[PDB]
């Protein structure tokens, strides 16, 4: 729409009705070139690694726009508002906006750089609305929205990994030119707009549950049903065997029949977060629970949705059951339990397994007596890893301020209850990646005709602003409870800073990750 | 159309209908100038060839766009497409477009 | 439709539509009598075998007719020709035909 | 439409219209079961062949119907009034009828046979309408319909050749099952129908040319070019040099610049059929022209249309340049001379090389005076293959009452005057093959199961009639010739037999190989 006119506006907001909410964010971005403009082929031959590490790819001169967190569109006082006060929230539009777009040219002389406007260069945007390309969001990356609105943020570079076999392709390995997509080329008086509807997904459940699975029944009335209480004579001055029945009874609730039965479990070891308690040796990876694949163990981290630790005993975590988000200031390898925040499970113990636990005991043989004079005591064992047993009902996992919202469900034959493993929404059609690069603008070229590829390219970047705007859908408690319910609050006291603010360097720090399980429902 | 205003899109696909294939290329090119703006009478004359390389004629300063090879339009893949599935094929029409100059 | 016309056609074909293909398979069969027409009562009693192949049943003077193999419809052109190129497949209806008894 | 009722007539005439004749044959054949209902790969590994008689193909459980010769159509009177009276023709359309079949099952016990009606069984017939099989029509093979309308024929099995590297196949060597065609299946009451329409061919010259190439000039008037005719001096009194240039004349009409060429050749070598003048030697193979394919040779047999002989010359032919019909009582390998009949190709001389001289003389030096006291007298060679030049005009080879009709003309991606060497009309859709089978009967299965595919059948062959209408487009004289015309005639005299009948075993037999060219008009 011209140079000295702006193809939009800012608009980061929030606007509450009944039963939905709209968010928006606006974001301002800065696109680098990546690779000279160059697809590199990228694999692990150089790095050396070990078996379990090798990877073969391709890395793109394209990068790619994430809002795949939740902070990205809900600020710590909108995301109070939700979990105090719904029982669950999904997402059900969203719109994509790219606009006032400034394509900066540099040069360094002298070792001093001179950054001028190229008002007729381009940046090509396209979205892969059919999932023809390899689909890296939903691995949790860096590279989103920022969650301060103020934050400028670059924008990461878009690579995937190809089938291998260690450092090495094979025939199916597959390669994408993203050139060879339809995109728009935008100068700086173009915009891009996108939207995007959201499949049916199930609400996620912004509540605990005020009963326990093994707690459902009337503490005052007994059974009709008997169990087996005991298999000797009580009375003790003989030691005879017997048969002997018992009602289910609120004295014994343990022993009473039931109808339902806990979630699956695949066991974690147990970490103490004191670390004077822990065994004297390394086990982060000889002593972890990965699984097999072509090969190659990979770390499960943080699989199947169970509790973190039992009551009273906060200081234990499962050694890979656990999102872990790093505060700001905190090292990329080996730093520290204090600058790092470890989510706790805590509000699934009602219908999950302990994560640091077994599923429970199974019998394993026969008992029987004496005759065949050889006597068989019965025998059971600790079941470590259960699978889905029909009856079983289970939470997922809870979704955090700072944690993914969606991931794409694998197109494949068959899968199992497509929720992911870090938590959120499993879409089959998630939103699609959104692909932006410069387009190359070539230096001088030689007086005579070279059939040489271009590899001299004037040095640019661009940048420009992001809007995302998401309605949600609110799904409201409904609740009977008479005693109040336990909300997210801040802490009242006189403190050198506030929660979810800057310093006074300027630096946006978030203290701790919140969840969503505050209100509560029953089972 | 203006300055700040794009005069094109990035066009590269492959459409494969029932009896049609529809082959995109977008690609980015440089022009320099050419003799200085210049045309040579060009010759063998300084060059000292034999006679069956002797040549006469003239260089433009302008360049031309060419596309006659089967790769500026078909991928590998498409290309294997085409070939593992059809008893024959030829060219129909086409479309040039130059933009954002 | 009497005894010196026939009830029906040799129909082995395959054809390739846009997002469908029929497969038609005609084949000569022989059913012989099976059992002098009799049902007679199986199992493994005589057989002697052990506990994991015992079993009781039951052998019928009837035979059945099978076409749940992919090569029953599928040559092997036609079969390299859909894995090549298609991404999934599935059957939508078929239809039997007993004819020339 | 049932036992009782006849699915057909005998339908065998010819009807001369103004412009049009049509020809109609009914024909008895026999088919019996081939392969036992198998296909079989044969090649020439077991036969142990020359490089140049290797082959890989398939033979299959079917006939096929065969029509391709004139006198499955036209009677010898009818071929007579044909080429007597006209000086074109070409085919228009035809149908093809299969009706009053009988399936006849056999049995041979303790030497004797018996014979019976299977009133249920089936043919399977199909028309190979797209041509998606390997056309073996067109390459002059036996199993024709019998010339004589009265004779019972067998009806010839079907097979191929496919790509060969010696006696072994290629990856691109082709199998067809023709049993995956949709067939008719014909019982004792049901008929086949097929109707087909000729594409827009070339008349067949059934004239000659009453003027030479050589010699189409007017012999009264020179011409107003010049030519050279002495490089010497005329008077002889000395031997100078000279540049004389005469008038194209009357007198010398091989010196006259002329408009047109003969048309192309490829020599062949000169035969006698008089034995003693050959040279004592086999030459049938070591001295003939032949060309070189994929490795292996094979014998042109009978390539260009060129004159067997000149002037004069009736006892010399073209080894391999001549098609030969055989006379009834000609033994398959080494027959006589006296048992086979030699075609003539007399009236192409005007327009066309003689087959075993060559096309003519060529320069192939400089010539120049002594100075460089190196003088070099002029020097030709002579031209033995002429490919096509413009400005040659030729005939095509002879069609012969006995000789085939027509020939599919090969899918690539050039041919030159694809007009078939054999002689006939070339068809890129000719008419498509008519492939029969027996059904294929069980015998007496086994009362327990087995997997294993039948090989025990129940013998039997069948019968019937078969109907084939042809309608030709006649090209009518219209001379102007004021002298009688040569015409093919019976001879008048007392002979012991009629010519083109029976003897008194009942065997017909044809004396002689009828062309068409008999009529002419002016080249």
């Amino acid at each position: 729409d011209g140079v000295g006119n702006a193809s939009g506006n800012w608009h980061c907001d929030s606007t509450w009705l009944g039963d939905r909410v709209i968010t928006t964010s606006t974001r301002t971005w800065a696109l680098p070139t990546y690779n000279n403009h160059l697809y590199k082929q990228i694999s692990s031959a150089s790095t050396g690694a070990s078996n379990d590490n090798h990877y073969f790819g391709y890395s793109t001169p394209w990068g790619y726009f994430d809002f795949n967190r939740f902070h990205c569109h809900f600020s710590p006082r909108d995301w109070q508002r939700l979990i105090n006060n719904n029982w669950g929230f999904r997402p059900k539009r969203l719109n994509f906006k790219l606009f006032n777009i400034q394509v900066k040219e540099v040069t360094t002389n002298d070792g001093v750089t001179t950054i001028a406007n190229n008002l007729t260069s381009t940046v090509q945007v396209f979205s892969d609305s059919e999932y023809q390309l390899p689909y890296v969001l939903g691995s949790a990356h860096q590279g989103c929205l920022p969650p301060f609105p103020a934050d400028v943020f670059m924008i990461p570079q878009y690579g995937y990994l190809t089938l291998n076999n260690g450092s090495q392709a094979v025939g199916r390995s597959s390669f994408y030119c993203l050139e060879y997509f339809p995109s728009q080329m935008l100068r700086t008086g173009n915009n891009f707009t996108f939207s995007y509807t959201f499949e049916e997904v199930p609400f996620h459940s912004s509540y605990a549950h005020s009963q326990s699975l093994d707690r459902l029944m009337n503490p005052l009335i007994d059974q009709y049903l008997y169990y087996l209480n005991r298999t000797q004579n009580q009375s003790g001055s003989a030691q005879n065997k017997d048969l002997l029945f018992s009602r289910g009874s609120p004295a014994g609730m343990s022993v009473q029949p039931k109808n339902w039965l806990p979630g699956p479990c695949y066991r974690q070891q147990r970490v103490s977060k004191t670390k004077t308690d822990n065994n004297n040796s390394n086990f982060t990876w000889t002593g972890a629970s990965k699984y097999n694949l072509n090969g190659r163990e990979s770390i499960i981290n943080p699989g199947t949705a169970m509790a973190s630790h039992k009551d009273d005993e906060d200081k234990f975590f499962p050694m890979s059951g656990v999102m872990i988000f790093g505060k700001e200031s905190a090292g990329a390898s080996n730093t520290a339990l204090d600058n790092v925040m470890i989510t706790d499970e805590e509000e699934i113990k009602a219908t999950n397994p302990v994560a640091t636990e077994r599923f429970g005991t199974v019998a394993v043989n026969f008992q029987s007596s004496s005759t065949v004079p050889f006597k068989t005591d019965p025998a059971t064992g600790d079941v470590h890893a259960m699978g889905a047993l029909p009856g079983m009902v289970w939470q997922d996992r809870d979704v955090y301020l700072q944690g993914p919202i969606w991931a794409k469900i694998p197109h494949t034959d068959g899968h199992f209850h497509p929720s992911p493993l870090m938590g959120g929404f499993g879409l089959k059609n998630p939103p699609p990646q959104i692909l932006i690069k410069n387009t190359p603008v070539p230096a001088n070229p030689p007086a005579e005709f070279s059939a040489t590829k271009f590899a001299s390219f004037i040095t640019q970047y661009s940048t420009g602003q992001v809007s995302v705007e998401i309605e949600w859908e609110l799904q409201k408690e409904n609740s009977k409870r008479w005693n109040p319910e336990v909300q997210y609050t801040s802490n009242y006291a006189k403190s050198a800073n506030v929660d979810f603010t800057v310093d006074n360097n300027g630096l946006y720090t978030e203290p701790r990750p919140i969840g969503t399980r505050y209100l509560t429902r029953p089972l």
